[PDB]
């Protein structure tokens, strides 16, 4: 794996931001494209755009088989077992809300339990909070342990015989923890749960067997992982999927429509309502393609050196708090002692250096962390060593700026 | 209006199928792109891509300032008061499917009317059954007169005081119908109800401005009128928009998140939850400012003419039917005495002519219509009429070829 062939595919990084050479670790929101990817949307509408499910003409004909070819290089990606598993949709957001309409206000009686996380993204908890809300049942919150990670028993003990959905992420984009997603799939079902696993922050760094994790849902984001934004999938297991009714209604997912009534397709057509996401979804099968081609081992043991070099390389700064576990993916979210996180992505990015400040869309896990917001650089298969010094580099500076500022102003 | 010069802009249109030149003549289905988008996609993706919403990084600043300056091309583009009002979603099925969700199921009782067409695409059917079926209300259709258009005393016969919703499309994709849009708004308002345009065949071919037509809704699709797939506008009046809750749940769309509770933040990103379609809905702006540079009224005109053009010389073809009033937009929905549609279009792309065959996801308008299929050509800027004159001459050509291969085996 040739780090200065790989940043070579992708135009973006070569450029400067303030006087500086780009240094991108802000992957975590949203990560950039190589060349392929761009190139298959140029090709997309350059030379075969037509709406898809064929049988009239040619550039028809072409542009279904690009997008259900998407589908079925998805499908191999994740390891499902069929493509009507893997339904398209507008994100992972998109996909948490499906299966929570779908299949949480479908399923939950007062008394019944949802159980999450605190270190829960927004987009799997809100969902969640609406359908319990929707149907009288009750939310619940499997504890964290002090270094960010979720111990089993902690599972054992909050999921119970009334839960029936267990909802938790693969991969923080915080802590960067790594959460057990087989052993939880393997708890979950034995209280007659269900699991629904956030992927957005697994996915793009790491091979995903959703066969044996036992997930029975699984959600993704294009944008995450070099693809075009607007698109992810939802997984599902087929046998859930069909007894789910479509979120959406409208043309492509319909057989037969009455006056009153109709009846719905096949899976997966059955849950993409209206003129899919071609494009785009063309676009999420070249990105993975690409992925493939590199390895996401190689890509997942790229980001372990850079996340160990990041750990050791904040450790040896002074004042410094990094928060998660020592065992995590390719990110570091921190905070300088007295230097709020917002000023410090302001120096940073006046340095050519891009992290991302706030809450990171988990207030909750903010408020478990006894803090109102942190810093964040996220790593990708792009980012260098170098960048993780000129960081480091910057943070000391950032360090000595606001510490004699603050003494100047002081004597004044 | 120069259309060798719009003809230039369009990569996809200068190549050949089946050894004939490219003529197509399905826009209905979808649009093809100019340069101008494309590269639009391009420059996004290849100089500054990132996570909007910004405040942090410099490129993030940028995508966000593309994001929101595309929201406000949208508001300027159909003359909405506020980009409050627009918001933007996956397309048009998504758009009404949020307006079915969010205002008709939290509107409806027992005994309340949600009133429709017989000409309606399945986007603006199948919603409306789901939303009468949850709320336990009344699905009503309008009928149609002899040549398929809405008289304003059906509509005032169908539109009670028990009406909430009147649910019609601006541009019917198989009649060519242009519905009294802004009659029909006061209609439904001197009853007490709202009305939710299905502007997916307007937007693109003719001036929109919500504030005339005085629509409560109206939906649009960006893959129609030159812009990228998978991405749509719903516009709502700010004051419905405000009482609306959310249709999806999780960041972006949050203000305070709790462990069970939690408060929206204002318009129009209360409905935009997650990761929202960045270079889709830049794209979109980008094809609108395309549009606007040649003129709405313009591309209507040159419609017009394509339109009278095409009804003549199908008129000159023995043994055509044609469907739909003579005053309509750029398409003409048709069959051939029999000749299923389907060899019809087979044999025009044999010809390289992309037209469409079947239903047109309208089918309660085809038994209304008394037949199973039809065949439609539909035209957008770049189409002329020599393209015309190729199709009528194929349509005759397939007569003559279905007629003697009949004739043939009949000796036989
Ligand atoms: C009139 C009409 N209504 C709504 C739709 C559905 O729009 P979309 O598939 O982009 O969601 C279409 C499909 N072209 C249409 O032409
Ligand atoms: C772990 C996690 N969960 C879910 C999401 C939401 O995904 P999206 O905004 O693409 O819908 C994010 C946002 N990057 C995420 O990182």
């Amino acid at each position: 794996m040739n780090i200065t062939d790989i940043r070579e595919q992708f135009p973006i990084l070569h450029q400067q931001v303030n006087g500086h050479d780009l240094v991108y670790l802000d992957s975590a929101a949203t990560s950039q494209k190589p060349r392929a990817v761009i190139e298959t949307l140029d090709k997309y509408y350059n030379q075969y755009n037509s709406n898809v499910h064929r049988g009239v003409h040619t550039l028809g004909t072409r542009a279904t088989d690009g997008y259900e070819g998407a589908r079925e290089k998805v499908r191999k990606f994740i390891n499902a077992k069929s493509m009507a598993e893997i339904i398209f949709t507008k994100g992972t957001t998109t996909s948490l809300n499906m299966v929570a309409l779908s299949y949480a206000r479908a399923n939950l009686k007062p008394g019944d339990e949802v159980v999450i996380t605190y270190m829960e993204h927004h987009a799997n908890i809100i969902p969640w909070q609406q359908a319990v809300k929707a149907t009288g049942a009750t939310l619940k919150y499997i504890p964290l342990q002090e270094d960010g990670t979720i111990s089993l028993e902690d599972v054992r003990e909050t999921v119970t015989s009334n839960t029936k959905i267990v909802a938790v992420s693969h991969v923080s984009n915080v802590l960067g923890t790594v959460n057990p997603i087989k052993e939880m799939a393997k708890i979950a079902h034995d209280n007659g749960a269900v699991i629904v696993v956030d992927g957005a922050q697994s996915t793009p760094h790491m091979k995903i067997d959703v066969q044996d994790l036992d997930c029975d849902f699984f959600a993704l984001s294009s944008h995450k992982m070099c693809g075009p934004t607007g698109v992810g999938v939802l997984y599902g297991k087929k046998a859930l999927l069909e007894n789910m009714e479509p979120a959406e209604f409208g043309g492509e997912m319909i057989d037969f429509v009455g006056l009153y009534e109709s009846t719905w397709k096949e899976l997966p057509w059955k849950f993409e309502a209206g003129t899919p996401i071609i494009a785009g979804a063309i676009g999420l099968g070249a990105a993975i393609d690409f992925l493939e081609e590199i390895g996401l081992d190689e890509i997942s043991r790229h980001e372990h050196k850079l996340a160990a070099y990041a750990l050791e390389r904040f450790r040896q700064l002074d004042g410094v708090t990094v928060y998660g576990p020592e065992e995590r993916a390719g990110l570091v979210t921190f905070n300088l002692d007295d230097v709020h996180p917002h000023d410090v992505a302001t120096v940073l990015d006046a340095e050519g250096i891009a992290v991302r400040a706030g809450h990171h869309c988990a207030q909750p896990l903010m408020k478990w962390l006894d803090v109102t917001a942190t810093a964040r650089a996220s790593f990708y298969l792009y980012n260098t060593e170098e960048e993780i010094d000129k960081l480091v580099e910057a943070l000391q500076k950032t360090k000595e700026y606001f510490t004699n500022v603050f003494v100047d102003l002081e004597h004044h």
